[PDB]
């Protein structure tokens, strides 16, 4: 919490396997929780990414959300720091495959590190994911968080809306659970949500398959 007062370096490491296609992503940048802001560049270090970059955005550090003062009692993510938390998700792409992800989010020295294993199964070879038919952009979402007292953690549920190149929308249902790594006490929040926004771009000097991401997230849903 006091660990987030300024700008914090971020490292993201993802190992993925989707319908047997193996890939790795490495991301580097910084987080400014005071303003809810993330600035990162991600590289596919194994060559071509076999799924669209937008499908990995949510997997690729909610401790950088801005929690307003009146919500300070509800910030599980920072309260678990520095020892961190496990973040697990199931992502269900409507009429296509699923991702299962397990990550650890924790400080390693001065750097906030998100280390992820992703397994994707049951994707259509000519669907929107393996067929690379999703637009290179991101919509603004609401991440609904609830406490899971018995697990000493939280759950989240939300839908990601991926614009498709034919003008339709590909929904991705997100089920999420977070548990602390360490033994120290954490905050168990009242129901609230994170309001998100982001933009995806390219670095014209970067020849590797990559994504530049700028993201802003603020907590809300508890009136002062
Ligand atoms: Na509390
Ligand atoms: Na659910
Ligand atoms: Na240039």
């Amino acid at each position: 919490e006091e660990l987030f007062t300024g700008v914090v370096p971020i490292l993201v490491e993802l190992d993925g396997d989707v319908n047997g296609h193996k890939f790795s992503v490495r991301g580097e940048g910084e987080g400014d929780a005071t303003n809810g802001k993330l600035t990162l560049k991600f590289i596919c270090t194994t060559g071509k990414l076999p799924v669209p970059w937008p499908t990995l955005v949510t997997t690729l550090v909610q401790c950088f959300s801005r929690y307003p003062d009146h919500m300070k009692r509800h910030d599980f993510f920072k309260s678990a720091m520095p020892e961190g938390y496990v973040q697990e998700r199931t992502i269900s792409f409507k009429d296509d495959g699923t991702y299962k992800t397990r990550a650890e989010v924790k400080f390693e020295g001065d750097t906030l590190v998100n280390r992820i294993e992703l397994k994707g199964i049951d994707f259509k070879e000519d669907g929107n994911i393996l067929g690379h038919k999703l637009e290179y952009n991101f919509n603004s979402h609401n991440v609904y968080i609830t406490a899971d007292k018995q697990k000493n953690g939280i759950k989240a549920n939300f839908k990601i809306r991926h614009n498709v190149e034919d003008g339709s929308v590909q929904l991705a249902d997100h089920y999420q659970q977070n548990t602390p790594i360490g033994d120290g006490p954490v905050l168990l929040p009242d129901n609230h949500y994170l309001s998100t926004q982001s933009v995806l771009s390219k670095d014209p000097n970067e020849k590797r398959d990559h994504m530049v991401l700028l993201e802003f997230v603020t907590a809300a849903g508890i009136t002062h």
